RNA sequence: GCUUGGCGUUUUAGUACUCUGGAAACAGAAUCUACUAAAACUUAUCUCGUCAACUUGUUGGCGAGAU
DNA sequence: ATTTGAATAGGCAAGCCAAGCGCACCTAATTTCCCG
DNA sequence: CGGGAAATTAGGTGCGCTTGGCTTGCCTATTCAAAT
């Protein structure tokens, strides 16, 4: 559209958030998320292949580019793009960082618990950050070097103040590493100067040399200070030099990782070459979280995928602040990589926005675009082998095995004997050993595992029945499991095998829905049913026609649609995304929600249902419709081809 | 692409182990439980145009439109 | 009027990921020995 | 007698092993409503 806008992006391991806002008013236009599985005319994706990355990151940059290309074609060229690459590099690194963060959140809260016991005051817990700075400094304000009593901080919270080591106006750093607990008078005297500049002036109580020695002694050994904090405390360069300010801006505002640099270089190159006035920027992972604390907007990653989108809208509003405030013009220019604030109150006033955050938080019309997998899954089948047997009723059944019979907490056999004694093969074939086992289960019924007590009390494993007491130990028990339906037969690998040798869990490729005289019906196509040829896969025709016959699908039945993983389905007027075929036999298909994983939907509600949706396709089913989202999450109601596909060249 | 081995799943061969013929050797059944030996484990949807694979009526890529 | 089918809850199992515990190896600080 | 360098001790880091949760495929079982 004619209207001019900003594009936020929150790039992640599995996701690319986007957020679109009016360049004049800062009202929300649009927002959504593009979701994908972690890789364990318009902007091309071949440039990502040029410069070397982790696979996990490499996928996201390809996905991001296609989301930018889709926004450009819909809304036209943005005025400003601004990007946030997630802190993590892969999911393991993410989890490690979350664990490290959680460990720190434990380390902070454990210090609170000890002091509120000792002192016995309530305003302590409100004073979150002033407590931890007392730990770092070893009980002394660093500018003066005089002692802080612990209760004196609680008695006089005014007479001490959290100071920024390097003025926030120059560094843009609000991190704990740029913070120090100091006396109120010392803060007032320092002003907008570094410790070096202040302690070199006539206003200071102590010499810089004394201070420097203290910091260096504080750095090594126990009660340690971070490298970044140490560097800030010992910053000697002229704050007022542009080169020095540039360094602070680059450290705090501009993200400094090889990937993030690589990405913005890709994008800026593209716009530069084609002569398109687009201002690509980036912001530091931490910085967004400051704005969330500032604007009272608790990061809830459990509040669906929208968190990625509502991160992008935040990132996009930061861009508005780095355009409307002439005092940030230097910072703006640094962030745009273009060739070339006096008080704390002034700094704080620049970033006050109460209004448009209500728009962001109360915004509703989000969109989601899950990516669809149509590659036959290398995993064909569970590799476990099962023997089979025909039971009393003449049903072929899977043979399972009970292992770990003599374990403390194993109730599998006790459950099975009480419910289904006829499920044991030994029930039919070794009655004398069966009767011998039943006497044990009756003897030590009260425990989880009767056999554990048999081993504990007597000190002897259970042996097969024998006339001379020389039968072998029993270490596994075979029992009849599932009725045998869809299986793979591998018995010709075992010459003269008495019983049939099989594998199970025929991993679905897709399911094809048919409308047959007003009744909705479907066929499952297995990965086994798909066979690699020269440069293509082929669905097996004979297995397919046999499958229709078990489902009683007529020759004059209309095909409706094929549904792969993450394909969208509207069942009785309710839209979902497909996982797969829960049960061919029962005619069930596994779906999920679109805006949130159904697990998380239930957790935010505090509901204790199973976290899976299953939808039965039946005489009761009234309409089935296929939908498809574009890469932005705009929804479309879509038809099918006349017949199902057989060959798959991709 | 080749070789070896420990743990696990399956089977055969032989022996142990249940049942019947037999004084006993020995044979048959049954195949449960074990020991010894061998083998194996990039793409959203439809429709149309166009091009190519070969399966010759289907598919995949690309362009346009719609959804 | 009774029998068959639908929808949801609850469990089993394979594969795969991730986090906490234990053993062996690597780096820095303090104490002891030798020289100005 | 005091300061600097080397050897020994204590603490921190990295690799490998194990268990619980997550994603998916599917069967058995229970309860209610519709069809022959």
């Amino acid at each position: 559209m004619k209207r001019n806008y900003i594009l936020g992006l929150d790039i992640g391991i599995t996701s690319v958030g986007y957020g679109i806002i009016d360049y004049e008013t800062r009202d929300v236009i649009d927002a959504g998320v593009r979701l994908f599985k972690e890789a364990n005319k318009e902007i091309p994706t071949t440039l990502v292949d040029d410069f070397i990355l982790s696979p996990v990151v490499k996928r996201s940059f390809i996905q991001s580019i296609k989301v930018i290309n889709a926004i450009i074609k819909k809304y036209g060229l943005p005025n400003d793009i601004i990007i946030e690459l997630a802190r993590e590099k892969n999911s393991k690194d993410a989890q490690k960082m979350i664990n490290e963060m959680q460990k720190r959140n434990r380390q902070t809260n454990e210090r609170i618990e000890e002091i509120i016991r000792t002192t016995g005051k309530e305003n302590a817990k409100y004073l979150i950050e002033k407590i931890k700075l007392h730990d770092m400094q070893e009980g002394k304000c660093l500018y003066s070097l005089e002692a802080i009593p612990l209760e004196d901080l609680l008695n006089n919270p005014f007479n001490y103040e959290v100071d920024h080591i390097i003025p926030r106006s120059v560094s843009f750093d609000n991190s704990f590493n740029n913070k120090v607990l100091v006396k109120q008078e010392e803060n007032s005297k320092k002003g907008n100067r570094t410790p070096f500049q202040y302690l070199s002036s006539s206003d200071s109580k102590i010499s810089y040399e004394t201070f420097k020695k203290h910091i260096l002694n504080l750095a090594k050994g126990k009660g340690r200070i971070s490298k970044t904090k140490k560097e800030y405390l010992l910053e000697e360069r002229d704050i007022n030099r542009f080169s020095v300010q540039k360094d602070f801006i680059n450290r705090n505002l501009v993200d400094t990782r090889y990937a993030t640099r690589g990405l913005m270089n890709l994008l800026r190159s593209y716009f530069r070459v084609n002569n398109l006035d687009v201002k690509v920027k980036s912001i530091n992972g931490g910085f967004t979280s400051f704005l969330r604390r500032k604007w009272k907007f608790k990061k809830e990653r459990n509040k669906g995928y929208k968190h990625h989108a509502e991160d992008a809208l935040i990132i996009a509003n930061a861009d508005f602040i780095f355009k409307e405030w002439k005092k940030l013009d230097k910072a703006k220019k640094v962030m745009e990589n273009q060739m070339f604030i006096e008080t704390e109150q002034e700094y704080k006033e620049i970033f006050i926005t109460p209004h448009q955050i209500k728009h962001i938080k109360d915004f509703k019309d989000y969109k989601y675009s899950h990516r669809v997998d149509k590659k036959p899954n290398r995993k064909l089948i569970n590799d476990t082998l099962y023997s089979t047997r025909k039971d009393d009723k003449g049903n072929t059944r899977i043979v399972n095995n009970l292992n770990g019979l003599y374990d403390k907490d194993n109730d599998k056999l006790k459950k099975l004997i009480n419910k289904s004694p006829e499920k044991l093969l030994m029930y039919h074939h070794d009655p004398q050993t069966y009767q011998k086992l039943k006497l044990i289960m009756e003897q030590y019924g009260d425990e989880k595992n009767p056999l554990y007590k048999y081993y504990e009390e007597t000190g002897n494993y259970l042996t097969k029945y024998s006339k001379k007491d020389n039968g072998p130990v029993i270490k596994k028990i075979k029992y009849y499991g599932n009725k045998l339906n869809a299986h793979l037969d591998i018995t010709d690998d075992y010459p003269n095998s008495r019983n049939k040798v099989v594998k199970l869990s025929l991993k679905p490729y897709r399911f094809d829905v048919y409308l047959d005289n007003g009744v909705y019906k479907f066929v499952k196509v297995n990965n086994l049913d798909v066979i690699k040829k020269e440069n293509y896969y082929e669905v097996n025709s004979k297995c397919y026609e046999e499958a229709k016959k078990l489902k009683k699908i007529s020759n004059q039945a209309e095909f409706i649609a094929s549904f792969y993983r993450n394909d969208l389905i509207k069942i009785n007027g309710e839209l979902y995304r497909v996982i797969g075929v829960a049960s061919d036999l029962l005619n069930a298909i596994e779906v999920n929600m679109i805006d949130i994983t159904y697990r998380e939907y239930l957790e935010n509600m505090n509901d204790k249902r199973p976290p899976r949706i299953f939808k039965t396709i039946s005489s009761k089913t009234q309409s089935i419709k296929k939908y498809s989202t574009d890469i932005l999450g705009n929804l479309y109601e879509v038809k099918s081809k006349k017949h199902p596909q057989i060959i798959k060249k991709g």
